[PDB]
């Protein structure tokens, strides 16, 4: 169905963004918000609402740029917002070698039935965070799997 | 002001602020805002993006060695509508010599529309506008402002 087509689409472009990145060592921070509204968190950010490719969300992300501090949220398969706040976990089951962009997403995570992709600047390691937990070190299949499922 | 002046006067802050940005830094760009004339040929020859002006966003879009900054920008109203797009390159004889492919994409559109381009040179941080088939050049901050103002 259209539908359908539209998120296998949309996968297929964060995917490739999120390959370009890991290899790259760009760290990002991806949210795709679910059932709970994020629209407090989107409102950090700088608006958006556009349409997802890979490119957009490669040019978000270059280091150095305006928009690469903070987090992206997609909503209703499009781009929300960028540069957002989420809210650091206090968790002490983190990984200590992991910073800040991974700490947001697991505190995002806790609070929201939301989805995060995590691109570490420092091994360029793929991870998501779902429910209070991180899920490191995937491979590309193993995302794929997740926003599958998500 | 109205509604729509007020957006208008965002729209002109935000893209005065990333074009004074990349000036500063020779970061080339290209930027063609959509006038009376639709150009919808060559925004579908783009990425569309259909974003919210921001001069955060148009900054981002222009950086060198990425996905999106090779071709124009073309913006409707408030909106970017689409990334990488072709425009058709100007033969004129009046566009300087030692200027290169996007301003003669630049001067190209506006042969054939009725757009306002902004183009900030790599070379030189020199700002410039295409409208009507003429390239004005070394545009200062104020100029280029009131042109939009006036457009
Ligand atoms: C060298 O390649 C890698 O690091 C990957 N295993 C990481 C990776 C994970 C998800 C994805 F969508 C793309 C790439
Ligand atoms: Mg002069």
């Amino acid at each position: 169905t259209p539908v359908e087509e539209a998120q296998q689409k949309t996968i297929e472009a964060i995917t490739k963004a999120i390959n370009y990145m890991a290899k790259r060592r760009i760290g990002a921070l991806l949210t795709i918000e679910r059932d709970t509204g994020m629209g407090d968190y989107i409102e950090t950010g700088i608006p958006l609402n556009a349409k997802v490719s890979s490119e957009l969300l490669i040019n978000i992300f270059i280091p150095n740029t305006p928009l690469h501090d903070g987090a992206v949220i997609m909503k209703n398969n499009e781009i929300a917002a960028a540069a957002c706040y989420l809210p650091l976990s206090e968790s002490p089951f983190i990984s200590k070698e992991l910073g800040t962009r991974h700490r947001a997403a697991v505190g995002i995570s806790e609070v929201t039935d939301s989805l995060t992709i995590i691109v570490s600047e420092e091994t360029g390691g793929v991870s998501v965070a779902k429910n209070g937990d991180l899920h490191r070190e995937l491979t590309e299949e193993a995302l794929k799997e997740m926003l599958e499922a998500e």
